[PDB]
């Protein structure tokens, strides 16, 4: 799960 966060990282700047 924690590691999965890595994939959500690229989504952080997605909307930005």
């Amino acid at each position: 799960f924690a590691a999965a966060x890595g994939l959500a990282a690229p989504q952080x700047p997605a909307p930005f």
